[PDB]
Protein backbone atom coordinates (compact mmCIF):
# COMPACT_ATOMS: atom_id res chain seq x y z
CA UNK A 1 0.00 0.00 0.00
CA UNK A 2 3.10 2.53 0.63
CA UNK A 3 3.64 2.52 -2.92
CA UNK A 4 0.35 4.62 -3.94
CA UNK A 5 1.61 6.91 -1.56
CA UNK A 6 4.91 8.27 -3.20
CA UNK A 7 3.72 11.14 -5.26
CA UNK A 8 0.51 13.56 -4.67
CA UNK A 9 -2.47 11.55 -4.16
CA UNK A 10 -6.33 13.39 -4.99
CA UNK A 11 -8.55 13.58 -2.11
CA UNK A 12 -11.93 13.35 -2.28
CA UNK A 13 -14.05 13.48 0.78
CA UNK A 14 -18.18 13.39 1.18
CA UNK A 15 -19.69 13.34 4.90
CA UNK A 16 -23.58 13.54 5.56
CA UNK A 17 -24.25 14.66 9.05
CA UNK A 18 -26.58 15.04 12.00
CA UNK A 19 -26.18 16.91 15.12
CA UNK A 20 -29.54 17.33 17.37
CA UNK A 21 -31.54 16.72 14.43
CA UNK A 22 -29.57 19.51 12.28
CA UNK A 23 -29.04 17.47 9.07
CA UNK A 24 -26.25 18.64 6.95
CA UNK A 25 -23.49 17.62 4.24
CA UNK A 26 -20.21 18.68 3.01
CA UNK A 27 -17.79 17.89 0.11
CA UNK A 28 -14.22 18.12 0.64
CA UNK A 29 -11.32 17.88 -2.47
CA UNK A 30 -7.91 18.50 -2.55
CA UNK A 31 -4.35 16.44 -2.33
CA UNK A 32 -1.92 14.64 -0.19
CA UNK A 33 1.99 14.41 -0.55
CA UNK A 34 2.69 11.57 2.01
CA UNK A 35 6.10 12.13 1.69
CA UNK A 36 6.05 15.43 3.37
CA UNK A 37 2.70 14.33 5.48
CA UNK A 38 1.27 17.55 3.61
CA UNK A 39 -2.57 18.16 2.97
CA UNK A 40 -3.90 20.83 1.23
CA UNK A 41 -8.16 20.94 1.53
CA UNK A 42 -11.18 22.77 0.65
CA UNK A 43 -14.56 21.83 2.11
CA UNK A 44 -17.96 23.18 1.20
CA UNK A 45 -21.30 22.74 2.92
CA UNK A 46 -23.30 21.72 0.37
CA UNK A 47 -26.56 22.31 2.29
CA UNK A 48 -26.57 25.51 3.01
CA UNK A 49 -25.35 26.61 6.49
CA UNK A 50 -23.08 24.69 8.56
CA UNK A 51 -25.36 23.94 11.94
CA UNK A 52 -21.71 23.50 13.83
CA UNK A 53 -18.36 25.16 13.97
CA UNK A 54 -16.40 23.97 11.14
CA UNK A 55 -13.37 23.56 13.42
CA UNK A 56 -15.18 20.57 15.20
CA UNK A 57 -15.27 18.99 12.22
CA UNK A 58 -12.05 18.89 11.47
CA UNK A 59 -10.54 15.71 12.53
CA UNK A 60 -13.64 13.78 11.33
CA UNK A 61 -12.79 14.96 7.56
CA UNK A 62 -7.16 10.62 6.21
CA UNK A 63 -4.14 10.06 8.47
CA UNK A 64 -2.30 7.66 5.71
CA UNK A 65 -1.24 10.94 4.46
CA UNK A 66 0.65 10.83 7.39
CA UNK A 67 4.76 11.20 7.15
CA UNK A 68 5.98 7.77 8.67
CA UNK A 69 9.82 8.27 9.20
CA UNK A 70 12.09 5.50 7.70
CA UNK A 71 12.70 4.11 10.56
CA UNK A 72 9.03 3.68 11.87
CA UNK A 73 7.82 2.43 8.07
CA UNK A 74 7.14 -0.92 9.99
CA UNK A 75 4.43 1.06 12.24
CA UNK A 76 2.20 2.56 8.91
CA UNK A 77 -1.37 0.70 9.58
CA UNK A 78 -2.93 3.42 7.37
CA UNK A 79 -0.74 2.63 4.39
CA UNK A 80 -0.39 -0.35 4.91
CA UNK A 81 -4.94 -1.35 4.39
CA UNK A 82 -4.66 0.16 1.15
CA UNK A 83 -5.88 0.02 -1.77
CA UNK A 84 -8.80 -2.03 -0.27
CA UNK A 85 -8.91 0.30 2.76
CA UNK A 86 -10.03 0.91 6.23
CA UNK A 87 -13.25 1.69 8.42
CA UNK A 88 -12.33 4.43 10.98
CA UNK A 89 -14.47 4.97 14.11
CA UNK A 90 -14.98 7.79 16.44
CA UNK A 91 -16.59 8.96 19.51
CA UNK A 92 -15.62 12.53 20.31
CA UNK A 93 -16.69 13.52 23.47
CA UNK A 94 -17.28 17.29 24.05
CA UNK A 95 -16.53 18.21 27.96
CA UNK A 96 -20.10 20.05 29.58
CA UNK A 97 -21.44 19.27 26.32
CA UNK A 98 -22.88 16.39 23.81
CA UNK A 99 -21.05 13.83 21.91
CA UNK A 100 -19.96 12.80 17.63
CA UNK A 101 -20.04 9.40 17.05
CA UNK A 102 -18.28 9.15 13.83
CA UNK A 103 -18.24 6.14 10.95
CA UNK A 104 -16.21 6.61 7.81
CA UNK A 105 -14.43 4.39 4.99
CA UNK A 106 -11.03 5.19 3.89
CA UNK A 107 -10.52 3.74 0.23
CA UNK A 108 -8.92 4.48 -2.96
CA UNK A 109 -11.35 4.80 -5.98
CA UNK A 110 -9.04 4.17 -8.75
CA UNK A 111 -6.30 6.91 -8.09
CA UNK A 112 -8.70 8.89 -6.07
CA UNK A 113 -8.12 8.50 -1.90
CA UNK A 114 -11.60 8.93 -0.68
CA UNK A 115 -12.96 9.25 2.81
CA UNK A 116 -17.12 8.69 3.02
CA UNK A 117 -18.45 9.50 6.46
CA UNK A 118 -21.34 9.11 8.74
CA UNK A 119 -21.69 11.41 11.37
CA UNK A 120 -24.31 11.75 14.17
CA UNK A 121 -24.44 14.07 17.05
CA UNK A 122 -26.63 13.90 20.05
CA UNK A 123 -26.63 15.44 23.51
CA UNK A 124 -25.85 18.97 22.74
CA UNK A 125 -27.13 22.49 24.18
CA UNK A 126 -28.66 24.82 21.55
CA UNK A 127 -27.08 27.74 23.06
CA UNK A 128 -24.07 25.81 24.28
CA UNK A 129 -20.35 26.63 22.30
CA UNK A 130 -21.04 24.07 19.20
CA UNK A 131 -24.81 24.71 18.26
CA UNK A 132 -24.02 28.29 19.66
CA UNK A 133 -21.19 29.12 17.17
CA UNK A 134 -18.66 29.72 20.29
CA UNK A 135 -15.77 28.39 19.02
CA UNK A 136 -12.61 30.41 17.40
CA UNK A 137 -11.53 29.60 13.78
CA UNK A 138 -7.90 28.38 14.98
CA UNK A 139 -4.86 26.60 14.25
CA UNK A 140 -5.21 23.20 15.74
CA UNK A 141 -2.12 20.95 16.78
CA UNK A 142 -2.38 17.88 19.06
CA UNK A 143 -1.06 14.85 19.10
CA UNK A 144 -2.71 11.58 18.47
CA UNK A 145 -2.18 8.52 20.49
CA UNK A 146 -1.78 5.11 18.43
CA UNK A 147 -2.02 1.53 20.03
CA UNK A 148 -2.72 -1.62 17.71
CA UNK A 149 -5.51 -3.29 18.31
CA UNK A 150 -4.74 -7.17 17.76
CA UNK A 151 -8.44 -8.32 18.05
CA UNK A 152 -9.93 -6.47 15.33
CA UNK A 153 -6.63 -6.67 13.55
CA UNK A 154 -6.20 -2.81 13.66
CA UNK A 155 -5.19 0.26 16.12
CA UNK A 156 -6.58 2.27 18.45
CA UNK A 157 -6.25 6.20 19.04
CA UNK A 158 -7.08 8.82 21.64
CA UNK A 159 -6.25 11.71 21.77
CA UNK A 160 -7.45 15.44 22.83
CA UNK A 161 -8.68 18.25 21.26
CA UNK A 162 -8.18 21.93 23.01
CA UNK A 163 -10.37 24.20 21.16
CA UNK A 164 -10.65 27.67 21.93
CA UNK A 165 -13.73 29.73 23.04
CA UNK A 166 -14.27 33.50 21.77
CA UNK A 167 -14.36 34.40 25.49
CA UNK A 168 -10.40 32.62 25.89
CA UNK A 169 -11.51 29.57 27.60
CA UNK A 170 -11.27 26.17 26.11
CA UNK A 171 -13.69 23.44 24.72
CA UNK A 172 -12.30 19.85 25.47
CA UNK A 173 -13.36 17.60 22.64
CA UNK A 174 -12.27 14.08 23.91
CA UNK A 175 -11.59 11.69 20.67
CA UNK A 176 -11.46 7.85 20.83
CA UNK A 177 -10.80 6.16 17.71
CA UNK A 178 -10.97 2.29 16.13
CA UNK A 179 -9.56 1.74 12.57
CA UNK A 180 -9.96 -1.73 11.06
CA UNK A 181 -8.74 -2.67 7.40
CA UNK A 182 -11.59 -3.47 4.51
CA UNK A 183 -9.27 -6.45 3.34
CA UNK A 184 -8.30 -9.54 4.88
CA UNK A 185 -4.47 -9.35 3.87
CA UNK A 186 -1.66 -8.39 5.95
CA UNK A 187 -1.69 -4.97 7.53
CA UNK A 188 1.07 -3.76 10.22
CA UNK A 189 -0.06 -3.54 13.29
CA UNK A 190 2.38 -1.09 15.20
CA UNK A 191 3.80 -0.03 18.32
CA UNK A 192 2.51 2.81 20.35
CA UNK A 193 3.65 6.15 18.43
CA UNK A 194 1.68 9.23 17.93
CA UNK A 195 0.88 11.47 15.05
CA UNK A 196 2.00 15.25 15.57
CA UNK A 197 -0.67 17.17 13.57
CA UNK A 198 -1.05 20.23 12.54
CA UNK A 199 -4.04 21.54 11.21
CA UNK A 200 -4.19 25.59 10.12
CA UNK A 201 -7.59 26.84 8.87
CA UNK A 202 -8.65 29.97 6.82
CA UNK A 203 -11.04 31.05 4.05
CA UNK A 204 -11.33 31.65 0.57
CA UNK A 205 -11.74 34.90 0.10
CA UNK A 206 -13.59 34.61 -3.51
CA UNK A 207 -15.86 31.88 -1.80
CA UNK A 208 -19.54 32.77 -0.88
CA UNK A 209 -20.83 29.15 0.57
CA UNK A 210 -19.76 28.30 3.88
CA UNK A 211 -16.35 26.83 3.73
CA UNK A 212 -13.44 25.82 5.37
CA UNK A 213 -9.73 26.13 3.80
CA UNK A 214 -6.75 23.69 5.55
CA UNK A 215 -2.86 23.28 5.33
CA UNK A 216 -2.34 20.23 7.40
CA UNK A 217 0.98 18.63 8.43
CA UNK A 218 1.26 14.87 9.70
CA UNK A 219 4.19 13.34 10.99
CA UNK A 220 4.73 10.31 13.23
CA UNK A 221 7.06 9.84 15.91
CA UNK A 222 7.59 8.46 19.10
CA UNK A 223 9.75 5.89 18.38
Amino acid sequence: GEELFTGVVPILVELDGDVNGHKFSVSGEGEGDATYGKLTLKFICTTGKLPVPWPTLVTTLVQCFSRYPDHMKQHDFFKSAMPEGYVQERTIFFKDDGNYKTRAEVKFEGDTLVNRIELKGIDFKEDGNILGHKLEYNYISHNVYITADKQKNGIKANFKIRHNIEDGSVQLADHYQQNTPIGDGPVLLPDNHYLSTQSALSKDPNEKRDHMVLLEFVTAAGI
